[PDB]
């Protein structure tokens, strides 16, 4: 073990050092809370931590790690904001007791060597242009479950197709830790927190709402059944300017099929210039 | 003297004159007066508009019963049931000699709002309905009238008939009473047959995601109602519009409501949303 002050924010940086202090916890009875992050925190983020935090006896670890692995080349891993700075300031103030931050050498002594392969969800969505995206993540994920051991592990619903094959991970791989999916945070409009928001222009920032409005339309068009509630999106999406709309898709809740449903899930990927937004919002079809 | 007024019943009258007596009479010993206009058929959201006239404190509740014939289907016992189940004090149900004792004379006549959206097909229908409710609020002197927002051209017709000729009554719009699957009430869903009944969902599905659909502004919020209609089979749209709350040119942002009607077979429908321009 090396030093954990409690009450305080503890950096580490080696797996070895944030295993044996989480081991340490793991017996004093509290429960290991794991919010994993690429940094560049915001309000999304700090929704996860909160969430952690109202565990009775939580230490809440946070990761912050970007993960050169569900990157290119790619174009995105050397563009990702990096802000270690406000990050750790941000945890600080929210009473977070670990900053798990690892280097890239620690993490990859080996390159990619043993990788997860995903399930076929892992083909589609987001997957489908980006095919070793999600191996790269569940593999990053799987790391950090293993050096951190929480009890919970925290995501968003933002990313939902992440959050499906990480539930997919877990339980193909009989993971004991449990998976906490928490509503996505939105700016007072409706857009859906994202550090890739920074990347728009006014312009931009005002079409962006465009994809929230989109599916809370769509979920109010529903009773009406699943033709009109993707007819009330794409009308949405097309009175945009520049919202240029890579998928729009109506799927069940763990993005199979979509029955004559009830419960679903309805996503939206798309471009406002280079700036590439995602959404995603419960449907129950109504008819 | 005073017709016969026992608290606590539902006391039925039907002679203009009579229920005048009684509501002067309970104004005098501090009952506060409330109006529910209907023509029968009573329904939830009739009930909804006594609930709402219910709890003011010290009201007393008038419910009028009367098939308007200058205005564009009986059920007597049973709608007197309903309102002794709502412990209604007064249902006043006018014969049409009695509220038109010399025919159609003196009548009032609508501002040019009357002549759009409903007055479309029914050029006459709100001078009907102005010259009953001014009548009605004469007889009864309410000091609240309780309509519902399902005829919202209605309501604002009312309250604009209210402030030009400075009648001292208050207006009081109850938002619409609707099925499970949100059609708005009326005695005409159940001529619906069941195809239908079921394409008829789209005119509150289109309405709420409009009013979702409205942060991304006026335009979207129209094209996401549109959408939804166009996606139901038999659904022939009279109109869609959107207006400011007292039904005039929607301006650049701010409040307003979306209005639409739709023929599905013989039946007209009707339904209008509160709209959030940025909102
Ligand atoms: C609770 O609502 C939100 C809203 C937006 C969010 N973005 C992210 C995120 O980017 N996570 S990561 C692991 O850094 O890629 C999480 C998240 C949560
Ligand atoms: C409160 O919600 C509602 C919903 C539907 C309604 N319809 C009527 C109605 O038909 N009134 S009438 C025939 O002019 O007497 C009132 C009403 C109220």
């Amino acid at each position: 073990i090396p030093a954990f002050h409690p009450g305080e924010l503890n950096v580490y940086s080696a797996p070895g050092d944030v295993a044996d202090v989480s081991r340490a916890l793991r017996l004093t009875g509290r429960r290991v809370m794991l919010v994993p992050t690429m940094g560049a925190l915001h309000e999304g983020h700090l929704a996860l931590v909160r969430a952690a935090k109202r565990v009775p006896g939580s230490v809440v670890v946070v990761s912050i790690f970007v993960n050169p692995m569900q990157f290119g080349a790619g174009g995105d891993l050397d563009a990702y904001p990096r802000t270690p700075d406000d990050d750790l300031a941000q945890l600080r103030a929210e009473g977070v007791e670990i900053a798990f931050t690892p280097t890239t050498a620690a993490m990859y002594p080996d390159g990619l060597r043993t990788t997860v392969q995903p399930g076929p969800l892992a083909a589609e969505l987001e997957g489908g242009p980006r095919p070793t995206h999600f191996a790269g993540v569940l593999t990053v994920v799987l790391k950090l479950l293993q050096i951190v051991r929480p009890d919970r592990v925290f995501f968003g619903e933002k990313d939902y197709q992440q959050l499906v094959l990480i539930r997919q991970l877990v339980a193909d791989f009989n993971l004991d830790v449990a998976v906490v999916g928490v509503p996505t945070v939105r700016e007072a409009d409706g857009l859906a927190m994202s550090s890739r928001n920074r990347y728009l222009d006014p312009a931009q920032r005002a079409a962006a709402v465009a994809l929230s409005a989109a599916l809370t339309a769509a979920a109010h068009a529903a009773t009406a059944g699943a033709q009109a509630a993707l007819d009330a999106a794409r009308a949405v999406l097309d009175a945009a300017p520049g919202v240029a709309v890579d998928y729009l898709e109506l799927r069940d809740i763990g993005l199979g099929p979509m029955p004559l449903n009830g419960s679903g899930r309805l996503l939206v990927a798309a471009r406002l210039g280079t700036t590439r937004l995602l959404d995603n919002i419960a449907i129950e079809i109504g008819t």
